[PDB]
Parts: structure tokens; sequence; C-alpha cells
């Protein structure tokens, strides 16, 4: 069986849950990466203001 | 005669005005250099705020 929340193996539902967990981790990775990009650019703004 | 502004002077006046003009050239040099430095640092501030 698929173990975790729901905890049931059913071809259709296991496929859906696996795909959903995969896509959700993808979305989490995208969020984290672009948030780190934004943090870097805010740091750049701050360094520039201190230089000013 | 010391031809130029002031006429001729010729004497202690010659010494005085010649040394005054030399010291004033020194003063002009110092002032223009300090002005260049101020302008460059203001430009640095402008660049940094634009980067921000």
């Amino acid at each position: 069986p698929h173990l975790g929340e729901g905890g049931a193996l059913t071809g259709t539902a296991r496929k859906a849950e696996e795909a959903r967990l995969r896509r959700a981790e993808i979305e989490r990775q995208t969020e984290l990466g672009r948030l780190q990009q934004q943090i870097e650019q805010r740091r750049r703004r701050a360094r520039a203001q201190i230089e000013a």
C-alpha cells in the first residue's frame, strides 16, 4: 500500500497522489528558489543604499 | 615693470603681489581638486541609489 496520509493503494488514487506530491514538491522548490532570488535582490538594494 | 593687473609695483609690492598670485594659484588648484572629489562622490551616491 501507499503509506502516508490516506494510506491506501488504489491504482487511480495512488497515481493521482504520487503525481500530486511530485507537483507539490516542484511548486515548493520554485517558490523557494524565486524567494531566494528576491532576497538576493533586496540585499543588493540594501548594499547599494549603504553605499549611497 | 610687472606688467599685468596692478600696473608695475616694482619692489616690495612686486614681491607681495607675485607671491600672492602664486599662493592664489595654489588655492585655485586645491579648490578645483576638492570640487572634483565632491562631484565624484555625489556621482557615487547617485549610482548607488539608482542601483537600489
